[PDB]
RNA sequence: AUGAGGCUCACCCAUG
RNA sequence: AUGAGGCUCACCCAUG
RNA sequence: UGAGGCUCACCCA
RNA sequence: UGAGGCUCACCCA
């Protein structure tokens, strides 16, 4: 058993799919990275800690890079023109059962489901209106 | 046109579906709340601001309550035994096109897709392993 | 292979069996918990360390809870009336072969076998006499 | 009901079985040892005390010898190279009933049952993976 | 794509082959060891980390036992007289692509190929001359 | 004999093969470089030292460059965009015979053999999972 | 000596 | 390191 | 704690 | 900035 495995971060059908694979798990911080130049890679990190007596707290991070080539003095390197940073923290009381978590997850999936307000706004450089 | 509308936060097929509807949009902070007692309601807030010169930054929040009845002196009130707090911040450079955002969104949808590491861990009071 | 799998902690003839599963491997400490709220779960943790230049030390910890339903602030919460803690440390020389280690496991199995002195005293709230 | 009697520590199905028998009872600390020189014997000690006002605590200790290349009766130094030490401490709240204690024994039996992670990792000089 | 599997460390054409298999994964440091007491086993550990902002670094460690006059299972001291230690550190800039990395692996394969200086000097207790 | 000879560092089916040759033995450090400008050359260095009273230590270093053509001061110069560094130290007891040393070489050859875990992770920019 | 310490890589650091 | 030291249990204490 | 900031497991009030 | 905390658009280093 193990969930620290390779998975599809971006789904482009079956071709162009961005896959992220395990890379390091030091200090309680699991890290996934896509293939090729670390400089142009997608990155996902996750960790859980007992934030307070009654709370456990997940801290997840995602990085989406803008793949580009940097030329300098005629020396071209694979870099990331820029990066987009996702950064969430989920807090769950110790009284939550597996059923309660399953709900908390369905909530997060719904929040971003296609067509709903928030993901629709983000995908259009827009806000709410 | 408008995206500040009612939407399904939790999808339980077609029955038990948690729907959240607009409630207030003051100070650039859009807010959605489920029906019935505000005390046991789901809550979603979202806002966008120009964080720096080159960055725009979304700040999204979700609250999942544990619906319960509080009895005191024989007076029972609808309350929330506890609450789970989602709290994300997404940063996107001003050079991102609509195509780049569409990707950033597909990344977030994949992160939480059923069966993948992170949502699977959360739904089981577990961490990575 | 991979030995980080779920297993039956308390065997009750396939009915009322407390089965524990992998839940976290952060910081080199493997963890298993039962399908309960993290506040009423059985918990087993294991970890191996090269304690000395010529030794290895396994540290195993097991928590058995007495589940209950406390009514705090006039609200019902799943909780543990009390917990029983098992803490064991096994130190094995590096010179011990596999057939030497198999011998240690067998000793620990026979120690707690039904009907033998120790598990007999424990289960009857008495000492050895 | 005297439960201080000899028992089988290592069971090899009749042939090659290791029997441990009463050898000392000084200070309420019962001791069982095999029929060997004390430097190569299997030893088991066990005692109970009221650790604190809320708990009771069993302290069980097992010493198992390294047999591969052992020289029966001979002098083998350094001693730490030829012995593995087990060290258990079971804490049980004063509210635990006989039935509660039986469950705590079952939990310990299951922990070490054949084919489960822990006893499998140990018997192979491995950790969890 | 799980690449953490058993493999052949010492190949003697089928007969007398030394297989090393997964034995630990604590702290993201994967460990492989042969079927021996830990004092005489072949051991392999490997990990990756972002050494600096510009680099990534693999730290591979191999422990190989002295076999001539070895006493299988026995206690052999001093330990430093019966073990050879390998210690590799591969630094790879973040700009290196998969293809670049393949070439770096080929470079390492060639370094140690049969009949080349280095592996020839080592296998004969010699230096370069 | 004399083992200080040239050899193939990177094998590309006799075409595009990076062959390295002896270039310096000053200060007890044998050196090999490729037929390039000293600024874009592959470099391999080896040296043996009687580190301890009972040990010998081989220190091997390999540099793999990413050749490029920088335009400094408006002039074209052959240079290295970046370098990848391999640094290995092998410590072998003086008691190790030739057949013991041959065993070490074979272990290091199998470690990097195509298809095995480590060279597989390295060539795909990932860790072991 | 030891470090899953660091480098622009036969150098630097920490510890002991 | 060692403790038939302690806990609300991957923490605290004592000694050395 | 923050609709505090970042070159993102860092920094700030 | 933080794998800083919360009763969650607040507070902290």
């Amino acid at each position: 058993a193990s969930n620290f495995t390779q998975f599809v971060l971006v789904d482009n059908g079956g071709t162009g799919d961005v896959t992220v694979a395990p890379s390091n798990f030091a200090n309680g911080v699991a890290e996934w990275i896509s293939s090729n130049s670390r400089s142009q890679a997608y990155k996902v990190t996750c960790s859980v800690r007992q934030s307070s007596a009654q709370n456990r707290k997940y801290t997840i991070k995602v990085e989406v890079p803008k793949v580009a080539t940097q030329t300098v003095g005629g020396v071209e390197l694979p870099v990331a023109a820029w990066r987009s940073y996702l950064n969430m923290e989920l807090t769950i009381p110790i009284f939550a059962t597996n059923s309660d978590c399953e709900l908390i997850v369905k909530a997060m999936q719904g929040l971003l489901k296609d067509g709903n307000p928030i993901p629709s706004a983000i995908a259009a450089n827009s806000g709410i209106y």
